[PDB]
């Protein structure tokens, strides 16, 4: 028993977390735990708030997790997202580059192209891909969002300061920061490339499954693989950037109601994950795709005692981050 308070970004998601509210109310007892919805502009917004006590639960890109337990916020991260099937679990997903069929590249000739980003500072999106291409980036690579800005020929990456890195946001003017900007997210840097924005669209291996639904409209797409050659969108367990850990919800590291998170989210998935319910569901929604938890998520799993943002992300993708960030070449 007791409110969680979650933190919606934007019109979409507080939209989804109301609908959310209502339909735990009608299956949860009195005494079960409740949900509230705090709507933020941002996901810096959101890890703030729950920071300042005004909220108490997010679910972030596993890149994001990472800032949000830098201090002064050290937030901490409680219940994992899980991908694939309920049968074998993945807590893990893969980055993938999306290119239309016959554009003819491959991977060591981007510079000059034009990139749709999920979002800066994001797994697939922007740490692995830029991570990767890092020092095929011109000098000098400080600040990265300058060199970035140089290397390719305008870019959409949400999240990104316009004012001072002006072709970052060249395909999506002002590099919003939620859903309102239809070329956030995965589903979002997908639309940037279909539409024609962009030449590639750094995103995950399910996000043109989600996109699109006819075979025919798919074999219009490959990946770029890292050997320099391209295969089919299906073959992209032979063909990624590489694998990344799950989204995860965090919390607070004093007071932060994570015992009421997992019972709410455990619950939740219970009466609304995959195929429960025709009144609600947790991972879709007729107001946008991937609000509050991914569209692709099957399920959660608590994240054991006490483990740091560090010890979940793994000493690898830690490294990644941190080498993005001073990185020697
Ligand atoms: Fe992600």
């Amino acid at each position: 028993d007791k409110t969680v308070r979650w933190c919606a970004v934007s019109e979409h998601e507080a939209t989804k977390c109301q609908s959310f509210r209502d339909h735990m109310k009608s299956v949860i007892p009195s005494d079960g735990p409740s949900v509230a919805c705090v709507k933020k502009a941002s996901y810096l917004d959101c890890i703030r708030a729950i920071a300042a006590n005004e909220a108490d639960a997010v679910t972030l890109d596993a890149g994001l997790v990472y800032d949000a337990y830098l201090a002064p916020n050290n937030l901490k991260p409680v219940v994992a997202e899980f991908y694939g099937s309920k049968e074998d679990p993945q807590t893990f997903y893969y980055a993938v580059a999306v290119v239309k069929k016959d554009s003819g590249f491959q991977m060591n000739q981007l510079r000059g192209k034009k990139s749709c980003h999920t979002g800066l500072g994001r797994s697939a999106g922007w740490n692995i891909p830029i991570g990767l291409l890092y020092c095929d980036l011109p000098e000098p690579r400080k600040p990265l969002e300058k060199a970035v800005a140089n290397f390719f020929s305008g870019s959409c990456a949400p999240c990104a300061d316009g004012t001072d890195f002006p072709q970052l946001c060249q395909l999506c003017p002002g590099c919003g920061c939620s859903t309102l900007n239809q070329y956030f997210g995965y589903s979002g840097a997908f639309k940037c490339l279909k539409d024609g924005a962009g030449d590639v669209a750094f995103v995950k291996h399910s996000t043109i499954f989600e996109n699109l639904a006819n075979k025919a409209d798919r074999d219009q797409y490959e990946l770029l693989c890292l050997d320099n050659t391209r295969k089919p969108v299906d073959e992209y367990k032979d063909c990624h950037l590489a694998q990344v850990p799950s989204h995860t919800v965090v919390a607070r590291s004093m007071g932060g109601k994570e015992d009421l998170i997992w019972e709410l989210l455990n619950q939740a998935q219970e009466h609304f994950g995959k195929d429960k319910s025709k009144e609600f569901q947790l991972f879709s929604s007729p107001h946008g795709k991937d609000l509050l938890f991914k569209d692709s998520a099957h399920g959660f799993l608590k994240v054991p005692p006490r483990m740091d943002a560090k010890m979940y992300l793994g000493y690898e993708y830690v490294t990644a981050i941190r080498n993005l960030r001073e990185g020697t070449c």
